[PDB]
């Protein structure tokens, strides 16, 4: 069996698609990547990650991002019964439509999940075991371990404290800002540096 | 190696069992299904799911249910030292004994977990990253993402708000009810429709 | 592809290492174990677990411990740019340095995660979906399902109630103690008994 595969034919998917993966990205043998997915350069996809673009599609992962162990990417149906695009389940980023958009230099840490409709802006850290669903996470954000964003827009440069589940726009509007002395202020840039080097080291083993 | 396997011989398992899977169910190649397990018709088991019936057994998954990416099903020992059935770890459903019972038309969303002793009634949605242990979840329920039910009985037609950890029967007795205007009121039926179609599309690829 | 593998060459890893695994330990075929890792005797590593010692290293797992389905072990870089050991990311246990130290008779239950720098003392249960990061968990502890310890030291014989996220030393200092009547007081010893027997039963299938 192959771990990089096309999505299945369904009522909302007449013409199956295979993943478009940059030659510089590293896909672990025990990761799964199915369907209408774009993976950018220098991306690392670790063991036990599941990127499944078979319901809502497409799922994009930008350059120099990382999808760590056990992370799941999936999305709600983007096409309805009559083939009507379900606009509530589609996210717009730079004039293009996605089910799930992961930007560039984004870290999806171990066991996190980003479920469409969703977008995660550049240089954001999504902490261990964190959750993003029906939300837009701006750039330069930090979701601490076990935090969650559901049904909201997290403004650029804010963080979500560990364990906090943000479900209302009033709460996301009052999230704290990332500053230099904040404990996770330098975490994402270190993580992206490490992970781009791991992708290249792992590529040299395949 | 095979991903559908018998459970190992142990002091509580003299005669090993292999999974009984309906020919219409789809088991991803990167899912694991071990031991005394019954999988019903039109069920989809996604990448990185682990259904392990080697301690507490049996584990049943009803017709038209779905076990999404990274979901785990496991259970506490159902047989003690002298071979005594441990009744506190066995759940009764329709006059039959289970370690874990997942009913029909049940969705176990990505990264959730249902650990025996446990039962989940028909047409219930168990949200992303949610947890069920030593509990009985009624039919037509909704566990929002990151909710949990531990040591309790959740009455039919109730929901558990995102992030809430329900550990006492007094709290489960006061959970809110699913109504038509509730945000997840139509989620499970849509999910089951999608997932029965995905199982058939994936079956046509194997 | 092999599921037990060496870590890749990187700027902080000139000389790659392969896992040192006791012949009595059982590594599921769908688990992943990479790099500078020591696995002790009678350890069971279940499906979908990921033990990755490629950034922070080494990762040790003591005798008669268990790494359940979907558990992740990983760690922050232990070597800086100039090759300087990053002491804040290294944990000391019995005069030896680790990125992640899991002691003996420790249970890492399904979907939990222990991220370095971290140490978990002997005879501790780390519950389902629980999280340990930049912390030291003493011996004879219990982390209930969905609890978390981040940036703290949990004293010997304490437990963390389900769902509680402990982020300050003042809070960890006031955690409750394990007593005989506590609900999870006998859980770890039962789990370790079961899991040492499962490792041996599974070893007899390979
Ligand atoms: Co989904
Ligand atoms: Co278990
Ligand atoms: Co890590």
């Amino acid at each position: 069996f192959s771990n990089i595969r096309e999505n299945p034919v369904t009522p909302w998917n007449p013409e199956p698609s295979a993943p478009v993966i940059d030659p510089t990205a590293y896909i672990d043998p025990q990761a799964s990547v199915i369907g209408e997915v774009t993976i950018g350069a220098n991306v690392m996809v670790s063991p036990m990650a599941s990127i499944r673009s078979d319901e809502g599609m497409p799922i994009f992962v930008g350059d120099r991002s990382n999808v760590q162990d056990g992370v799941v990417l999936h999305a709600l149906e983007t096409i309805n019964e009559e083939g009507e695009p379900i606009e509530d389940n589609i996210v717009e980023v730079d004039g293009k439509e996605y089910a799930v958009y992961i930007g560039n230099n984004v870290s999806l840490a171990h066991q996190s999940q980003v479920h469409g409709p969703a977008a995660v802006g550049d240089d954001t850290f999504i902490g261990m075991q964190a959750f993003v669903f029906k939300s837009k996470v701006g750039n330069n954000c930090v979701l601490e371990p076990r935090s969650a964003a559901i049904g909201v827009t997290i403004p650029d440069g804010r963080y979500i404290p560990a364990g906090m589940v943000v479900t209302s726009q009033a709460e996301a509007d009052k999230l704290p800002e990332v500053t230099d002395d904040y404990a996770y202020s330098h975490t994402n840039e270190a993580v992206v540096y490490v992970n781009v080097h791991l992708a290249e080291g792992y590529k040299e083993t395949s």
